[PDB]
């Protein structure tokens, strides 16, 4: 009788979390805006009607925005509400340099209004997805919880950061809170039907949905920011975690809140980077199809290596991740093949 | 005519400006919720009512609450300004600690409203009042402008040092706007009419209220939290700057708009701490009363220095602090003494 809300629901990470709430025998309340998500022909999002066909089970959905507080209000008197898993959110870095105070809207104001109709409802339990981008330039690798956290070089980061300290905050003048902050970099691949997975507007701002574009044929060559880095191949070496992995991984930190855990950080992800030309390569095996690239200047602000060291998670949630770089590829690929436009 | 907003301006800091700004030629217009400044018995606050009177000259008014969307939209249809001075939020540092989210919702959420319905009416010039405090516990002394800033471990630090780091993205993202960053630490004193002055707060920043309150004799002993620090007299050093100076210093970042200067951040100080011991002698001196006291433990991330360099102020702003501590407490004594229970 007690239900999961889940912000922004509609999304990437959060269909796939969805589905795993599901499957898991949670009752999830999905919010979203329609910001980032395609709609469907009847009320739910394509993204969460192909949910429900896949699990055999129904979402129940809500079109609003996080930033009106009287939908809020009224969200939370309507359902009761034992925990929320928060994504919603904007999330591109580019436009978060480009477009700052939409950032800071968006992300702060939503979820400072989303912690306070919690805080008026008892509802003190919560999932955030963070970014591990909040580690800032690695000063040591692989990053673990323990590594400091701050003077990130974009707003998106920043918000990210500014946010994970106002829980911190809550959780410190509350301990009655119980909150788990997620911390991962790149959710690659798709449930593994091929049914949903990202589904971006316009050119693709991350590595793999842009080369699952090229191997498609919508994209002629992909960008290399640099080869001279510091690294194996010269290439950036990145975190990339399978988003069915990362959506298990958020099912396991609901489950710590049940522990009255108080505040709580963990690392989300594979404990191993790959390089620009590993990720070229796995999905040229997984799609059969070559993958043409042209390597020009390093972009502002990247570092040669950032990966995260999930054992943290891996102790204290009960969870690791099962999907290597071969399934995140084969995962991408199938959903890129069966949805050569998306939704 | 253009005018100058300024949010918060019935408050301690904000009413010493507007009288500034009237003095100056400036058109005020300020906007005030009453969280923390008394009514008069007219339209005004008691203490824009009595700036009229020290001025001749009329300030503009409207009670609304800068977390009010539809009443800044209305405000900023109905006024032409120029620049905004931002003081509307919630200061006390103590209180911070208990209630964080109140302290993110008014300082980001206001801030970030502010900021966005500026944007949309062209307004682009700001004087935010930043607060020292961003600087951390001092890795050198005294404090300038280079000094790292983050690591604030108190929720009203970190809002101030979040909203520093949105204006500045902001700016980074449109070089039209300009913006001036002013971080001081504890105002004191009072116009030396003794008319206006810092209304009885519920939780002070600094001792000096505490101080006038013994000499007056509604408390009887300051408590000294430690004896001995690494300071001259063993009690700790801090950072005061009289709010009349204060106020000049922000007509001083108004001007400096003028030159186009885009984003800009100057500490303002007298560029000399004052220990506790200090103080207390210096208001014995200006009330003629005893100011009994108790050493007690030091108080828990307490250091024993902690003040400003306000070098880059002199040469940019052409500013420097005139008045010093005598004339803080003779200035104080005055406003306490001609009303005992403030407005
Ligand atoms: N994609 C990544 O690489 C990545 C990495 C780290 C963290 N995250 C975090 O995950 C979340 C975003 O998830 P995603 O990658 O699935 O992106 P997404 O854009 O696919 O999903 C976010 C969802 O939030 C919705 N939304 C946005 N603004 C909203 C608003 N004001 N009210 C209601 N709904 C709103 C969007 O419509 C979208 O459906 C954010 O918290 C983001 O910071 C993403
Ligand atoms: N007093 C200090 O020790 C100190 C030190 C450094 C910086 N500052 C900064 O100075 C400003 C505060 O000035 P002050 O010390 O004169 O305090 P104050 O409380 O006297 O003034 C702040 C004013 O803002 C008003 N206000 C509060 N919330 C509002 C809201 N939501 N909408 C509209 N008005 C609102 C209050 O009613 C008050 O009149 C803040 O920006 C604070 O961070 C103060
Ligand atoms: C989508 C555009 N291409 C990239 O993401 N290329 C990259 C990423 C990194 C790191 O280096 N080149
Ligand atoms: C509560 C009033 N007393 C003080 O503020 N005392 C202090 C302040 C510092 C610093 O050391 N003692
Ligand atoms: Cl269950």
């Amino acid at each position: 009788a007690e239900k999961v809300l889940v912000t922004g629901g509609a999304g990437y990470i959060g269909s796939h979390t969805v589905l795993e709430l599901l499957e898991a025998g949670y009752l999830p309340v999905v919010i979203d805006n329609f910001h980032n998500a395609f709609r469907g022909g009847g009320s739910l999002p394509e993204s969460l009607r192909r949910v429900q066909e896949l699990t055999g089970r129904s979402v129940e959905f809500e079109e609003m925005d996080i930033l009106d507080q009287g939908a809020l209000q009224r969200l939370f008197k309507k359902y009761s509400f034992m925990a929320v898993i928060h994504f919603a959110g904007l999330k591109a870095v580019g436009e978060s340099v480009q477009k700052p105070l939409d950032y800071y809207r968006v992300n702060l104001t939503g979820t400072i209004q989303l912690l306070e109709i919690m805080k008026a409802h008892g509802v003190k339990n919560l999932v955030f997805s963070s970014s591990a981008t909040v580690y800032g330039n690695p000063q040591y690798l692989p990053l673990d919880e323990a590594h400091p956290t701050g003077g990130c070089t974009n707003p998106y980061g920043k918000s990210k950061f500014f946010i994970e300290e106002m829980i911190r905050d809550l959780c410190q003048a509350d301990k009655t809170w119980n909150a788990v902050l997620l911390r991962y970099f790149n959710p690659t691949g798709a449930h593994a039907s091929g049914c949903i997975g990202e589904d971006p507007q316009g050119i693709p701002n991350n590595l793999m949905p842009y080369v699952s574009q090229v191997a498609i044929g919508r994209r002629e060559a992909l960008n290399v920011f640099g080869n001279d880095y510091d690294t194996e191949d010269g290439t950036g070496v990145r975190d990339y975690i399978h988003v069915v992995d990362l959506a298990k991984g958020h099912i396991a930190a609901l489950r710590k809140l049940k522990e009255q855990c108080g505040c709580r950080i963990y690392n989300l992800g594979t404990g191993t980077g790959y390089s620009v030309l590993q990720m070229v390569q796995a999905m040229e095996k997984a799609s059969g199809k070559k993958i043409p690239y042209k390597v020009v200047a390093r972009r502002e602000g990247d570092v040669a290596a950032c990966y995260a060291n999930p054992s943290l998670a891996q102790e204290e949630l009960g969870w690791t991740a099962a999907l290597g770089l071969d399934r995140m590829c084969e995962d991408l690929w199938r959903w890129q093949k069966q949805n050569p436009s998306g939704f």
